[PDB]
DNA sequence: CCGCACACCCACACACCAG
DNA sequence: CCTGGTGTGTGGGTGTGCG
């Protein structure tokens, strides 16, 4: 064991200023770890969660490409405002607007007839699918908070599991769809 | 005679492939 | 990228034990 220094401390909060993105990630506390050898990943994370948030402040913005945002001189921006994390959780309304979006296919499946007026194209269920060409890449356009795999294993893993009707009965009758799945994690010396 | 340093956990968003 | 099987490692912590 080992001691934090304030030089230290003052390195990892320069580190997580300079990849925001990466905060809460595991990897920059163990790439870390390679310049503060005293330290393992796994007591820079805890390190820098526990104590030095409190110190955070402000980070520095990065582009869309996850770069840094640089000016004229090359000088760095500061802000209070946290750029998006590398995973998104899903909200109830997300997991509505799918289960909807799919009982919608389903029914011109079964029907041919527009769910919204009853207009010829030419309820309940039980069924997975099949799921229509493009239908995860369109519905990932459309509602680009996810990407086409995120918005497919959620309604494999969770929609699926939990049941469209179940859930569509739920959100309406008033959240979101949840627990329905060497250690990860453990950045060690 | 306890606070910090470090280990470890785990559901799961997001990913990729083969058949 | 149709489905299923299955990998990766994030995100948010908790468990452990040294000095």
């Amino acid at each position: 064991k080992a001691s934090f220094t304030d030089e230290e401390d003052e390195f990892i909060l320069d580190v997580v200023r300079k990849n925001p993105t990466r905060r809460t990630t595991h990897t920059l506390y163990d790439e870390i770890s390679h310049y503060v050898p005293n330290h393992t990943g796994n007591s820079i994370r805890h390190r820098f969660r526990v104590y030095l948030s409190k110190r955070l402040e402000y980070v520095y913005e990065v582009d869309k490409f996850g770069k840094l945002v640089r000016d004229d001189d090359g000088n760095l921006i500061k802000t209070k405002v946290l750029p998006p994390s590398i995973k998104r959780k899903f909200s109830a309304d997300e997991d509505y607007t799918l289960a909807i979006a799919v009982k919608k296919q389903f029914y011109r499946d079964l029907f041919q007839i527009d769910p919204d007026t009853g207009r010829s194209l030419i309820r309940t269920q039980s069924r997975r699918g099949p799921i229509a060409r493009e239908f995860f890449k369109h519905f990932a356009e459309e509602h680009a908070a996810h990407t086409e795999n995120a918005w497919r294993d959620r309604f494999r893993k969770f929609l699926l599991a939990y049941g469209i009707d179940d859930y569509i009965s739920y959100y309406e009758a008033e959240e979101p769809m949840k627990n329905l799945t060497p250690t990860p994690g453990n950045y060690n010396s």
